[PDB]
């Protein structure tokens, strides 16, 4: 999995990132974004099933919403109205699980990118 889009954007604006994902079988996994702030532990961001469908976390306010396109085996992270606190080193990550709240956790995915930092600054 590879991460990009990561840079220094302005509080306010939007970001989009995207993973690619290589091989054949992108079909088959549930996508996931975490992100790492500095002085923080990991942070669930969203995730989409197989089919589609959006899993939020319990608590980052609808600024995070997600799409995938399968035949070029990519995902896409959307982060709108871009906050200080958004500073974060951004990962993408594969599960065959389905959709269910066992998306919203690390354990339930089986590989992970590089990561990809955003910067949001005045």
């Amino acid at each position: 999995l590879v991460e990009s889009g990561g840079g220094l954007v302005q509080p306010g604006g939007s970001l989009r990132l995207s993973c690619a994902a290589s091989g054949r079988t992108f079909s088959s996994y549930s996508m996931g974004w975490f992100r790492q702030a500095p002085g923080k532990e990991r942070e669930f961001v969203v995730a989409i099933s197989k089919g589609g469908y959006k899993y939020d976390a319990v608590s980052l306010e609808g600024r995070f919403t997600i799409s995938r396109d399968n035949a070029k085996n990519t995902v896409y992270l959307q982060i709108n109205s871009l906050r200080p606190e958004d500073t974060a080193v951004y990962y993408c990550a594969s599960s065959r699980a389905y959709g269910s709240s066992r998306l919203r956790l690390a354990d339930t995915y089986e590989y992970w990118g590089q990561g990809t930092l955003v910067t949001v600054s005045s």
